[PDB]
């Protein structure tokens, strides 16, 4: 797995320091092939964004994608993110054809988001969902052996997919993001009891993991020592800003 880690979604991304990381995350939508190339040549490995659980974008962006009948209209959605369907043809066939896009620009893997939306469905329909999840996971990792998979989370469909992910993260495992609170927050000690039990078991089969964990720009001191409390419990951190438009600490300095 990495060494270290980078996630950067916003704007303009500043490549040059973000080669420094052995794996990078972005938001493709702001890169050229260029710049994708420019951070391989670098020995950096870029990761393109998808989202898989969710479509992001208003209505008016659902409805012009074709995606419409995919949406799911769950009880709990969250503003400008509408959860899908994952059995739905047309939000499968949507999330391949991305793929192959991303593939072809120069991407080396996916970060793949929303693994657990599904979630919010009501619990009788969230079995068939995580059954349709899987399946596409392994479908998406046959027709493109040549992307690394890096999940977010996916705990429910992990255990049926033994060879499919490179590495897992987590938001998060010390310092968080509490985006209803709208407040950095310690992450709540039943939040990792939750936790432990899927990240023992990751453990257990040598599956790296990342941490995902939140420090605002002026405690930049404290996310270097939380960088290093988490290199010390066995993860591979990144600790920035909720909107991954920073160059946040995976290493000391």
């Amino acid at each position: 797995g990495p060494s270290s880690v980078a996630f950067w979604y916003a704007e303009r991304p500043p490549l040059a320091e973000l080669s420094q990381f052995d794996w990078v995350v972005l938001e493709a939508a702001h890169l050229k092939p260029a710049d994708v190339g420019y951070l391989k040549e670098q020995g950096s490995t870029p990761f393109a964004y998808l989202s898989v659980g969710e479509f992001d974008g208003d209505a008016a962006a659902i409805a012009d994608s074709g995606l419409a009948r995919g949406k799911s209209a769950v009880r709990n959605q969250a503003w400008n993110s509408q959860v899908m369907d994952l059995a739905a043809p047309s939000w499968r066939a949507h999330l391949l054809k991305r793929a192959a896009e991303l593939r072809k620009q120069g991407y080396a893997g996916l970060f793949l988001d929303t693994l657990d939306s599904f979630q919010l469905q009501a619990e009788e329909r969230r079995e068939g969902q995580r059954r349709a999840l899987a399946s596409f996971l392994a479908q998406l990792h046959r027709q493109e052996p040549g992307l690394k998979l890096f999940f977010n989370r996916g705990f429910e469909v992990l255990p049926e997919l033994p060879g499919v992910a490179s590495a897992v993260a987590v938001e998060s495992i010390h310092a968080g993001w509490d985006a209803a609170a709208g407040q950095y927050r310690e992450v709540p000690q039943d939040d990792r009891d939750w936790l432990k039990g899927h990240l023992d078991a990751l453990r257990a089969q040598g599956m790296p993991i990342v941490a995902i964990d939140y420090l605002p720009p002026e405690r930049r001191d404290e996310a270097r020592a939380l960088a290093a409390r988490l290199r010390s419990e066995g993860y591979v951190p990144f600790v920035s800003t909720p909107a991954l438009d920073y160059l946040g600490v995976s290493d000391v300095e």
